[PDB]
């Protein structure tokens, strides 16, 4: 008669792309308070999990109808100012560009940071 | 340009918070939705049906993006999700709510041991 297993989500992701990337637990609770370094380890962790969600593709291009699709009707004129700062995407690489464009979220919005 | 604490906002918690309020869902209802009991009651359903939309999983016609949903599924369970899915979409349903409700119960009774939270 037996509750099926509940699997969490979000913590799957997090999970998979962190044993992908050799991430730290501290160095995600970095990122969650803030924090960013441009860092492979943790900066692809980012790139990850963001594509997990289908809020980038393969080359760290923003799909923006996704990322605002992730925000309450209340923000949406706030991000869609963001994105004009901010997108597109550019960096060496795929976790730089997600470095980039997490530093220019930052200081775009300094007084919220928003996470996953 | 100096660095100062944010105010930092976890998107689920907020989401959580304001769906919940949407749809006047007590929190004894979301933990049930939560071990994976359901019932056929607006305050629970469009509850998962706006926990859903917050991340592009369905949008605002109950139509479902079964790529989204595939990227977030765990890699043990990749097989089975697209079997499933193959079964139970596209949504079918009296309404917008009742349509992710159909959902619901057509996933469990396909995979009666596999259940997600977001
Ligand atoms: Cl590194
Ligand atoms: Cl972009
Ligand atoms: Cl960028
Ligand atoms: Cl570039
Ligand atoms: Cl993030
Ligand atoms: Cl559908
Ligand atoms: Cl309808």
């Amino acid at each position: 008669w037996v509750p099926p297993e509940v699997f969490d989500l979000v913590a799957e992701d997090k999970a998979r792309c962190m044993s992908e990337h050799g991430t730290t637990q501290a160095q995600i609770d970095d990122v969650d308070k803030g924090n960013l370094v441009n860092e492979p380890s943790i900066t692809c962790y980012m790139y990850c999990l963001l594509e997990a969600f289908s809020l980038v593709d393969d080359e760290a291009n923003v799909d923006e109808d996704i990322m605002l699709g992730l925000l309450p009707d209340q923000l949406q004129e706030r991000a869609q100012s963001v994105m004009g700062k901010c997108l597109p995407t550019s960096g060496s690489d795929n976790c730089n560009k997600i470095y980039n464009l997490a530093k220019c979220v930052q200081e775009s919005a300094p007084d919220v940071w928003f996470v996953i």
